[PDB]
């Protein structure tokens, strides 16, 4: 069975590692800010090699090179962090416009839906400008609201990625 590299990117503290811990242990374990790459190999009947990249500012510049070979991209966002939503939109578009990954399906994980003031799926599409097809081309995209600490929507997020790789 073929291995498919999945890249997990997003700003620091978005909940990337929290999501990957749930995908494996089904539990909320303590996390440390990822300053490197934490690679987990999961099987959901296709095995994928998920690369949880670090989201700290001075590490984001490495995403372009570290994602080499990814078949799908998961961009995790902190839905409750309205003060850093312009910063996440800027990073999401840097990935979308990266000429190295133009055909890769993009799953946008709207994490932290439990927090008060969390943005809705509609609100995220509007702020991120994803309602403009011109700069999106023939790329398949999907938004999945999650609470990574409880795993709410996390199995449904990985099912979309798996469905995309099956194609
Ligand atoms: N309330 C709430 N907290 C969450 C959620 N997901 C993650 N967190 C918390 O958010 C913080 C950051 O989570 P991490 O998984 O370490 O974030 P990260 O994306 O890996 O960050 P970097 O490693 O620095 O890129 C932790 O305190 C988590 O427990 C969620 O859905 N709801
Ligand atoms: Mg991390």
């Amino acid at each position: 069975k073929k291995q498919f590299k999945i890249a997990v990117v997003g700003l620091d503290s978005a909940g990337k590692t929290t999501m990957l811990n749930f995908l494996r242990f089904e539990k909320n374990i303590e996390t440390l800010p990822t300053i490197g790459v934490n690679v987990e190999v999961l099987k959901r009947n296709v095995n994928l090699s998920i690369f949880d990249l670090g989201g700290l500012l001075h590490f984001r510049n490495l995403w372009g090179t570290l994602m080499k070979g990814s078949s799908a991209i998961i961009f995790v966002m902190d839905s409750a962090d309205r003060y850093r939503i312009e910063e996440a939109k800027n990073e999401l578009w840097k990935v979308l416009l990266d000429p190295n990954y133009p055909d890769a399906p993009l799953l946008i994980v709207a994490n932290k839906q439990d927090k008060e003031g969390a943005m809705s799926i509609q609100e995220i599409i509007s702020v991120c400008g994803l309602d403009n097809p011109e700069k999106l081309g023939n790329r398949s995209w999907h938004i999945q609201p999650t609470v990574a600490t409880t795993g709410q929507g996390v199995e449904e997020a990985i099912k979309w990625i798996v469905m995309e790789l099956d194609k």
